[PDB]
């Protein structure tokens, strides 16, 4: 039954217009830090990965806490893969060259700066209280009491995505071969690793905005009320399950690696799995919502999830994740499956 989802999703639309303030300080602040390190000799080319976006919400329960991406153009860019990773590589070649090692470009020495002009101009305004958080690679800035943003660095290539994307993306029977292949055409990004090196992880998360506004096979998906699907809540349903999982149990380290990513990525591997509109009428909100729960629960007790972008990096694998954590993760969604989820009739 949908009842009690829906329900859930009628309590989180209503915090929708409390974000409408929140960002409008998030707004100011990076405003005035774009303008500082544009007139900087290694910053000069930045800006936001979206000029007017200026966010993306990672947590879809609590309006305070934003995440914000900053871009910086690198041209005539060279990557070396590390160790056969697929998804971590060395930028090697220029306003840049202060940060060289040699021929690599160190990822630490281009965080430091930045951090450094960020920590100088949050202190000299000042007309409204921003406090820095250090602790790994995202600048934390707390806007007064509540909001806090995650502001991280991106260089930003636009040649061809790496050969480690051959096989990703595969969204050719639900998007269609001529959708794919404008995707690729956009840029790619980098962002900094933070074991131990000076390499930068591929980064496809402006893609997602890309897709979520033109999700179905059918191009009028969710444009009439005769084709409303619920593949959009169903990923809110799967992040903010998450949310209070982690919330919950915020008093231990078991949930700690898992982010609202994994949910993402494993949901639009549903996605590919699931390619028609009729799988997703929004009558069915209860089942499809299901069907995500599960594929996630096989992906947590198999110890895979593919990258969706680089199907040869497991986003599970024991490396990155440790099997007690992914069975922890896995009891708690199988109990609350089991018992219609009472993590979603409370906060
Ligand atoms: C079709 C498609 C399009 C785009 C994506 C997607 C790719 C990436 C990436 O880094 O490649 C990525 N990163 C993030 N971070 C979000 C986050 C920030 C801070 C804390 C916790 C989570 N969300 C992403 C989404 C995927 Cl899964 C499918
Ligand atoms: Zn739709």
């Amino acid at each position: 039954g949908a009842s009690k989802l829906r329900a859930v999703l009628e309590k989180l639309k209503l915090s929708r217009d409390d974000i409408s303030t929140a960002a409008g300080m998030v707004k100011g602040v990076v405003d005035h830090l774009l303008l500082r390190l544009k007139c900087d000799s290694a910053f000069r080319g930045v800006g936001l990965l979206n000029t007017g976006s200026y966010y993306e919400h990672v947590k879809i329960s609590a309006p305070n806490e934003f995440d914000v991406m900053f871009k910086l153009e690198v041209p005539r860019i060279q990557l070396e893969e590390y160790s056969n990773t697929r998804a971590y590589y060395f930028v090697k070649f220029n306003p840049l060259s202060q940060f060289l090692e040699g021929e690599i470009l160190s990822a630490s020495k281009m965080l430091s700066k930045f951090r450094k002009i960020i920590k100088e101009e949050i202190n000299d305004i000042k007309d409204t209280d921003v406090i820095m958080k250090r602790k790994s690679p995202a600048v934390t800035l707390l806007i007064s009491e509540k909001i806090s943003v995650d502001i991280t660095l991106a260089l930003e290539s636009k040649s061809s995505w790496p050969a480690s994307t051959q096989e990703g993306l595969r969204i050719q029977n639900w998007l269609s071969a001529k959708v794919r292949k404008q995707l690729r055409l956009k840029p790619f990004y980098l962002v900094p690793k933070h074991f131990q090196e000076e390499t930068w992880r591929l980064s496809f998360s402006h893609i997602e905005k890309e897709i979520l506004n033109n999700h179905g096979k059918s191009k009028t998906c969710c444009e009439n009320k005769e084709e409303k699907c619920c593949r959009k809540d169903c990923l809110k349903l799967m992040k903010y399950l998450l949310e209070q999982l982690k919330e919950r149990f915020k008093d231990k380290k078991h949930l700690d690696k898992f982010s609202s990513y994994h949910v993402k990525t494993a949901f639009f591997h549903v996605c590919t799995q699931n390619p028609q509109d009729s799988q997703w009428d929004r009558k069915d909100l209860g089942l499809c919502f299901d069907n995500c729960v599960t594929y996630f629960l096989q992906c947590l007790r198999t110890e895979k999830l593919e990258n969706y972008f680089i199907p040869e990096f497991n986003l599970f694998s024991s490396n990155l994740i440790d099997k007690r954590s992914k069975e922890f993760l896995t009891k708690q969604i199988e109990y609350e499956r089991n018992n219609e989820f009472p993590v979603f009739d409370e906060f």
